[PDB]
């Protein structure tokens, strides 16, 4: 499924992500936007086997097993594919362990380059939250 700006905002909140590790909800909506485009199915291969899956584009060399990325430790202990379903529990759930290992949302190339230090609040303006 491909989420609505507003809509995904809400969803992620229901699920504990607002100020999770002190990261505003906007950080999260902005990140997923430029990262996956509100599309939970999206997938992406980088050059080293590794692939990126779902709304928050979590990698497979560390977070989820996908059966074809050898370097794999399955720290999220979920099969990559689970991350693509129209239900972001797994992702959000897994996303929480990436945000807390140590590099905040810096672990996400995108938020950093295009979200980090912009007024992320405008992402959730107009939202009934």
């Amino acid at each position: 499924k491909v989420f609505g700006r507003c809509e995904l905002a809400a969803a992620m909140k229901r699920h504990g992500l607002d100020n999770y590790r002190g990261y505003s909800l906007g950080n999260w909506v902005c990140a997923a936007k430029f990262e996956s485009n509100f599309n939970t199915q999206a997938t992406n291969r980088n050059t080293d086997g590794s692939t990126d899956y779902g709304i928050l584009q979590i990698n497979s060399r560390w977070w989820c097993n996908d059966g074809r990325t050898p370097g794999s430790r399955n720290l999220c202990n979920i099969p990559c594919s689970a991350l693509l379903s129209s239900d972001i529990t797994a992702s959000v759930n897994c996303a929480k362990k990436i945000v807390s290992d140590g590099n905040g949302m810096n672990a996400w190339v995108a938020w950093r380059n295009r979200c980090k230090g912009t007024d992320v609040q405008a992402w959730i303006r107009g939202c009934r939250l």
